[PDB]
């Protein structure tokens, strides 16, 4: 059934749709399946299944319904491009407080349309949210400013937060776990749970939380510097998330503002992210995106990109989200992903298709992680252009041959080299822990700094 | 870094790993990227990133850690197959009640491994859950028996539940919405909210819930039969889900056991599904999977299949889940998808790689939806083999030329045609609502029953 | 929450968004729910913001829920007539924490899609810091308007 007369209006102007402030715009890369409709017919059916229709005519449709139809307003078949305008009245709102929910945005814009039999594939690359809808989202309540303040750094451009992940990913019992924490904190600022760490039978949650709190207090006494920890509170049950967070804050006591809460937002979902955002708005919300690669990978032609995921996370209220290493680490990523960081940190930024004004909505920190080490950091920073962020290196710190403290120190020094605009091999002659990163990761050192041996002897 | 000596043990026997009951097994279709490691080296790194390791050696590793490593135990490079055994001690448990969480299963088995730079893709096709881990999952608390009981049907093989979706998907104001409910209920049993319907500015939640409750009373008084409604209570906020569910049950009052709660479990996530399962265990939990196609489609070589999604939903406690039309409707699906229905309904079933014993865990209903109508139903049932399920037809009911009530009766009658073993064109000679479904959807009628107009 | 959040609702720049034209519903006490809402509507034809006079709440002659409902209707009518966003600051002050929550929750649910147009007024000097914190921690996304009735007993320069 051809529904292009109803659901396509290519005479609409994108600047009038933006100026009007009454529509959410989505840009997709799509291909029709062979043996069904042409590009516009398929795009029109896609808009129908994403707003008010189905695959057949229904006699219950009225003109009021027709007025809230999502409309295909721009197509470029040669570049497989489809842009759809969604009237903002379509999106669900909370009865309790009148606020927006990302679950409704996802259901309409990238829901059932992902299982259509007449579409080969369709992936969202960008979305525009007008002021009337943007202001109904929670947005972040805590930001990096709150971490910088605890660290005694300037609250504006406070700089680089030296982090790690406790490795092994799983297997350390509570006291060896806390010992690794203490060692790293002698040279670093921040530690996060590896994403699956919680209440395993061999590392019970309350025992681990208590040992980590003792290690924080001992490292702070030894160094005279503030230390931070990001705890995984992810659960299927809302009441388990609350129970984990409440126990942590009570246990950390006078160090309770040194705590961040990590949520595996992609696998547990937006509901888990919102539980932490709304129950603990004064605790930094660390969004971990484990599983995202199933749709965000450029190998996937479905779902949505990492840019779209990151932009939604800011609306959801993540204080920080993992944005990847932009090709400099072990996970899939590209140098051009620097634009993701700018979209989540600035008040105004450009996406691949839409400019977005954030209207003072708080920024979301780019959290850099995934196969990073001291040797890979200067190139990463050259591509991004700043270091006002959190970087966590698990293998990069706990794989340093002289220990966790040395590994932490090696990462601090890497950023100090990039900040002084120094040549890393020359810099290494005077910074041991950084020079000992060359020996810990000699495959990275031969690739990045050929003949580092002859100069670092 | 080659980690195969640690994370691969191909001398382990699958039958012994199952018999031991100490491991979760996952079967993946995985291809390495060129220029990295070979198949076993890549699978070993995959197991490390899915359990205890990273991409480099860390000096904090001890022998206790090595004992909980996930292990590659079987590979078939020619068929891109990799099977991994996960010690059950790896999976997170609740501090409050010691129970399992699907979020931990997902984080380890199909989490960070989906962003690996040395893998081209990796998708999970099956998983095995041993008794010691299976019994820690919620499982369904309400089933189709509870709907059959409300309808006055036998609680064993109570039969087909005739359903619809209120269409337009969005746009009906509260009274026009309730009028469509009333009309359908004159001939049908069950109505679900279309997945995004909730509290839109033009159809406020409380006004819609109140108008639907009045329509249920009127249809029940008119027909003398019980009617069911499945309300969307999906929200990012747990407290909004509770507020929606509590309002519905209070409003429906003596008809509160006629209510099911719909959750968009794929987009809102497992946390939203668990909110409904644990807050409202005596209300049928309808899992709607909008968005799943981004990973489940066979066009995707990442994430997990619809079979894996459906099996997890039973553990999470869905009373019912959409399993698709198995190629007979408008969404992507294959006739072989009938094995998904059998995995979620039986006490023992075969997946593509693993046999599963459910140990008396309640069944999850296969909810059939997506471009279905009276004409397409006989072929659907012939492939599946039974009709002890819920089928919803939105376009198929509200696209019927004689109205929602006639639309509902065409669906009822097409299942009576299949249950009776009748030729659908011969059967339509004596059943007008069914016959008029041929006129309503003539393109489907010309494909499925070639000379229906002459007959 | 800050003035940024009010400027954003008004469609003003979030930096130096300017002057918010306000009033207090007078008589301080005595208007019944509909004449109360009629005064709101009239002011909103030319102004932005209205606050409850500090003691207005749930008086026997202006029950809280009836007043809240009439004001919500007046806000919609004024917004439809002018095409401009309007704000209201409701007194939720109580001795009982649970009464403050009950007042705030009812207001937000009633105002629905206009819930971000609401501020909560607390008589923080007479009810105390405990009442201020109840509103700040229970409703952090709603502008918290601190009314200081009684402060003059100590703050006056006449007091040493
Ligand atoms: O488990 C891991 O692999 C990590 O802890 C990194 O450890 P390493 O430093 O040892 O590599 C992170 O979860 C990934 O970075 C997630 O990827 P992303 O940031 O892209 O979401
Ligand atoms: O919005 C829709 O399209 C439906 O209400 C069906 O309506 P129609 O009967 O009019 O087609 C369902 O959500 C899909 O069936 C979901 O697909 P699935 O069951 O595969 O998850
Ligand atoms: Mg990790
Ligand atoms: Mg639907
Ligand atoms: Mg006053």
């Amino acid at each position: 059934m051809d529904q292009s007369n109803r659901y396509a209006n290519l005479n609409l102007k994108e600047s009038e749709l933006i100026a009007g402030g009454r529509h959410v715009l989505c840009a997709y890369i799509m291909k029709p399946k062979a043996g069904f409709g042409n590009f516009i017919q398929t795009a029109a059916h896609f808009a129908a299944e994403s707003s008010t229709g189905t695959n057949v005519e229904v006699f219950t449709t009225d003109d009021f319904t027709r007025g809230v139809d999502a409309l295909v307003y721009e197509v470029d078949e040669a570049n497989s491009l489809m842009k759809i305008a969604y009237p903002i009245e379509l999106f669900d709102r909370n009865v309790i407080d009148g606020r927006a929910m990302i679950a409704s945005f996802l259901t309409l814009t990238i829901g059932n349309n992902q299982g259509m039999g007449d579409v080969e594939y369709a992936k969202m690359y960008d979305f525009y949210v007008p002021p009337a809808y943007l202001k109904l989202f929670d947005g972040p309540s805590t930001t990096i400013k709150d971490l910088w303040r605890v660290l005694g750094r300037p609250v504006i451009n406070g700089g680089f937060i030296v982090g790690t992940i406790i490795k092994p990913k799983l297997g350390l019992r509570p006291q060896p776990f806390a010992n690794a924490c203490y060692d790293f904190w002698l040279g670093g600022d921040f530690i996060k749970n590896d994403e699956p760490q919680g209440n395993q039978v061999f590392a019970p949650f309350k025992d681990t939380v208590r040992a980590v709190a003792d290690a924080m207090r001992r490292a702070q006494d030894k160094t005279g510097e503030a230390k931070l920890f990001s705890f995984n509170i992810t659960a299927d049950d809302h009441y388990e998330m609350l129970a984990r967070g409440e126990f942590i804050l009570e246990t950390f006591a006078d160090n309770a503002d040194h705590i961040a809460f990590l949520v595996d937002g992609y696998v547990a979902g937006p509901a888990a992210v919102t539980t932490a955002r709304r129950a603990f708005p004064k605790q930094y919300l660390h969004y971990h995106r484990a599983g995202h690669g199933a749709v965000t990978s450029p190998q996937s032609k479905r779902g949505y990109t990492a840019f779209v995921l990151s932009k939604m996370a800011r609306l959801q209220g993540a204080s920080g989200i993992h944005t990847g290493t932009m090709g400099f680490g072990k996970m899939e990523g590209e140098a051009a992903d620097r634009a993701i960081a700018y979209m989540i940190t600035e008040d105004a930024a450009d996406g691949p298709y839409f400019h977005q004004e954030w209207l003072g909505m708080n920024p979301t920190t780019p959290i850099i992680s995934g196969g990073m080490n001291a040797l890979r950091m200067p190139g990463f920073f050259d591509n991004l252009g700043h270091s006002n962020l959190i970087m966590t290196a698990g293998g990069g710190a706990f794989g340093h041959v002289d220990g966790g403290a040395a590994g932490a120190k090696s990462l601090r020094q890497a950023e100090q080299c990039w900040k002084q605009g120094a040549d890393p091999v020359e810099f290494a002659k005077d910074h041991r822990e950084f020079a000992r990163a060359f020996e810990s990761f000699p495959q990275d050192a031969d690739k990045l700094y050929p003949n580092w041996r002859a100069k670092l002897k």
